[PDB]
């Protein structure tokens, strides 16, 4: 299983950033949701922390653990403000009933 070292430094990346989205280059669901959120959001890049797990030595753990932490196993997982948004579908989900918007107010 993954240590408990990795969980807390995931935990610890997801409490420091406004932001925290783990994705993988060639996943066009990360795509749509980094062009969602920069692009038509208008959310600044400084307030969202972007981890490519498949070029990162920790990447399978730190999945790993965000599958131990929420129970997701797919990516993009994002998290807003420490609250567990989901993937793509999960925040398009959000804009089209409208609750988005209050998530990201204290962000803009
Ligand atoms: N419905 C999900 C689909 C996401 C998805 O299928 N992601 C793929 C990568 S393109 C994935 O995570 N596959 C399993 C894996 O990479 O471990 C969403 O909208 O985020």
């Amino acid at each position: 299983m993954v240590s408990q070292e990795t969980i807390k430094h995931v935990k610890d990346l997801i409490a420091e950033n406004e932001i925290f989205v783990a994705s993988k280059t060639y996943c066009p669901y990360s795509h749509a949701a980094l062009n969602t959120l920069f692009e038509k959001l208008k959310v600044p890049r400084s307030k969202v922390l972007v981890l490519q797990l498949n070029d990162m030595k920790e990447g399978a753990d730190i999945q790993a653990a965000l599958y131990e932490i929420n129970g997701q196993r797919t990516v993009p997982n994002i998290y807003i403000n420490g609250k567990h948004i989901g993937g793509n579908d999960d925040l398009q989900e959000l804009r089209e009933t409208g609750e988005l918007e209050e998530l990201l107010e204290p962000i803009l």
